C-alpha cells in the first residue's frame, strides 16, 4: 500500500503483472474506495487486463461509450489515450496505474504528463508499468533466461540466397521491421519457403495478434507496435533496430514527412529484444540484430504533439500540466505555447475525435480559424502539395459538386502512408465524416 499514497509516483517492471499485482492493488483500490484508473497502451492490452481482472466490478471506457452493470463502479480500464481524448472533449481519479507506461504514441506521453502533474499537485497517486522505464537507455537489459546476443547483416527485402541460419531455424522468430510494405515483401519470401507467418501492425493488430495463441505460426513480422505488452512464447527476434517515424519540418508553412527507416532508441531495442528471455525454463534464446540504436529522438514528431494536446487540456489550478519529467527535455516549447481560443479549440477536437486526423494537422488547421465541416483545406494547397497515387494527381469530387484535385493546404505525410490512410484521407475530402 505504500504505492498507493498521494503524491506518490512509482515505477516498476517485473512478470507476474496480471495474475497478482494489479488484482492485488484493484482490491486494495477498491477496499479504500480509491477512484482508480487503469491504462493500457492498445485494446489488446486492455481487454487481457480486463479478463484478469473479471473477479473485481470494474467499467470500461472507450472514448465515446462505457461499460458498466451497475454504474457504481469505482474501477475503471481504458486505453491510454482514451484518458486524453475524455480530458480534451473525466472523474478525479485518486489512483493511475499505466501499464506499458513507455509508449510514446502522443497520447500516452500526454497522459503521464497530466498524471504525473496530478501526483505532483498531491491529488493522485500512480504507478507506472514497464520494463524500459522513460529515461533509460540500456538495449541489452537483464533478462530471466540469457539471452543469445548476435550482431549480423539482416534482410530489408526478400533474398533468394544466403541467409541459411534465418530459414534453418525451428523455432518461433518474432522480426521486427520498419514498414509494413518491408514486413509484407519479407513474409512473402518467408512462405514461399514454406514458412507460417502473421504479420502484425497497428491496423491488423486487433484481428491478427490473436492468432499467435494459436501457436500455428513459424514467424510474426511486425512493426513496432509489438513493443507495447505483445507476448509470444517465441525463442528468436530478428531486429534491424530501425523505424520510420514522422517528422516536423517548422520551415515555410510547415510540413510532416515520414522519414525512412532510422535508428530506433535504446529503451525500443530493449523492448524488441524482451520478446524474449522470458523463461528460465526456455535457454538459448536469440538476439539477431544489426545497426546502432540513437537517442536523438527530439525531432521525432510525438513529442510536440504530445506537448500540443497537454496545452489544450485544463487543469483545476487555471494552469496547464508539463509532461512527465524524463521526458520534459524532449520539447523545447512554453508551457502554454500550443494552447487554443476557444472556437479553434472546439474544432481541434473534433478533427482529433470524429476527423481522426493526426495531432499536429488537426493543430494547423484549427489554429488557422478552419471549422471542421470545411473542407476547402483539402484542395486549396499549393501545387506542390499534390497528392499522387499511382503517379497521377488524385482527383476528387466535393461535396460542393466540383472536381478538383486533392492539394492540402499542409502535408502531414501520414494521410497517405499507405493505401487505407488515403482512402481515409479521400473520404474526409469528400465530406464523408
Amino acid at each position: 500500500l505504500r504505492k498507493r499514497q498521494l503524491t506518490v509516483l512509482d515505477l516498476h517492471p517485473g512478470s507476474g503483472k496480471t495474475r497478482k499485482v494489479l488484482p492485488q492493488i484493484v482490491k486494495t483500490a477498491i477496499d479504500r474506495r480509491l477512484r482508480t484508473a487503469i491504462l493500457a497502451p492498445t485494446r489488446v492490452v486492455a481487454a487481457e487486463i480486463a479478463e484478469a481482472l473479471k473477479e473485481y466490478p470494474i467499467r470500461y471506457l472507450t472514448p465515446a461509450v462505457k461499460r458498466e452493470h451497475t454504474g457504481t463502479e469505482i474501477i475503471d480500464v481504458m486505453c491510454h489515450a482514451t484518458l486524453t481524448s475524455r480530458l480534451l472533449t473525466v472523474p478525479n481519479y485518486n489512483l493511475f496505474v499505466m501499464d506499458e507506461a513507455h509508449f510514446t504514441d502522443p497520447a500516452s506521453i500526454a497522459a503521464r504528463g497530466y498524471i504525473s502533474t496530478k501526483v505532483e499537485l498531491g491529488e493522485a497517486a500512480a504507478i507506472f508499468m514497464t520494463a524500459t522505464p522513460p529515461g533509460t537507455r540500456d538495449p541489452f537489459p537483464d533478462s530471466n533466461s540469457p539471452i543469445v546476443d548476435v550482431e549480423e547483416q539482416i534482410p530489408d527485402r526478400a533474398w533468394n540466397s544466403g541467409y541459411e541460419w534465418i530459414t534453418d531455424y525451428t523455432g518461433k522468430t518474432v522480426w521486427f521491421v520498419p514498414s509494413v510494405k518491408m514486413g509484407n515483401e519479407i513474409a512473402v519470401c518467408l512462405t514461399k519457403a514454406g514458412k507460417k507467418v502473421i504479420q502484425l501492425n497497428r491496423k491488423s493488430f486487433d484481428s491478427e495478434y490473436p492468432k499467435c495463441k494459436t501457436g500455428e505460426w513459424d514467424f510474426v513480422i511486425t512493426t513496432d507496435i509489438s513493443e507495447m505488452g505483445a507476448n509470444f512464447g517465441a525463442s528468436r527476434v530478428i531486429d534491424s533496430r530501425k523505424c520510420i517515424k514522422p517528422v516536423i519540418i517548422e520551415d515555410g508553412e510547415g510540413s510532416v514527412q515520414l522519414n525512412g527507416p532510422v535508428p530506433i532508441t535504446a529503451a525500443s531495442a530493449a523492448q524488441r529484444r524482451g520478446r524474449i528471455g522470458r523463461s528460465y525454463v526456455q535457454v538459448g534464446d536469440e538476439y539477431h540484430f544489426s545497426g546502432p540504436t540513437s537517442e536523438d529522438d527530439h525531432d521525432f514528431a510525438h513529442w510536440k504533439e504530445a506537448k500540443i494536446l497537454l496545452d489544450n487540456i485544463n487543469l483545476p489550478n487555471g494552469l496547464v500540466a508539463q509532461l512527465y519529467e524524463p521526458e520534459r527535455e524532449k520539447v523545447f516549447s512554453i508551457d502554454g505555447e500550443y494552447r487554443l481560443r476557444t472556437e479553434q479549440r472546439k474544432n481541434f477536437v473534433e478533427f482529433l475525435r470524429t476527423g481522426d486526423l493526426p495531432v499536429w494537422l488537426s493543430y494547423k488547421l484549427a489554429e488557422a480559424g478552419v471549422a471542421y465541416h470545411d473542407r476547402k483545406w483539402c484542395f486549396d494547397g499549393p501545387s506542390i502539395n499534390t497528392v499522387l497515387e499511382d503517379n497521377n494527381p488524385v482527383e476528387l469530387w466535393t461535396k460542393s459538386g466540383e472536381k478538383k484535385i486533392l492539394r492540402p493546404r499542409w502535408r502531414d505525410g501520414r494521410l497517405w502512408a499507405d493505401h487505407q490512410a488515403l482512402k481515409s484521407f479521400k473520404d474526409f475530402a469528400c465530406g464523408k465524416r
